């Protein structure tokens, strides 16, 4: 279900606010590698790999300026999963 992420990661690349600060937490993937029930797949680890490359490229500094709108972006994560989940299930 990486789609939900592949769809948001495409539009978030223009914000580098949340996704930019979320990728930096990748290092935590180790300390938090432990099982959390969800046992999510690397579906997001394969796509997010395209964002990190932007961090050191410039996004790292962008997240500082776009951080002003990161308030509404950090929330998008909630709808991110609904983006596709809803895109392939028209009802509500």
């Amino acid at each position: 279900m990486a789609t939900t992420y592949e769809e948001f990661a495409a539009k978030l690349d223009r914000l580098d606010a949340e996704f930019a600060k979320k990728m930096e937490e990748q290092n935590k993937r180790f300390f938090a590698d432990k099982p959390d029930e969800a046992t999510l797949s690397p579906e997001m680890k394969e796509h997010y790999e395209k964002f990190e490359k932007m961090i050191q490229e410039h996004t790292d500094k962008f997240n500082k300026k776009m951080r002003e709108h990161s308030e509404h972006f950090k929330a998008k994560f909630a709808e991110l999963l609904e983006q596709q989940k809803n895109a392939q299930f028209p009802g509500k």
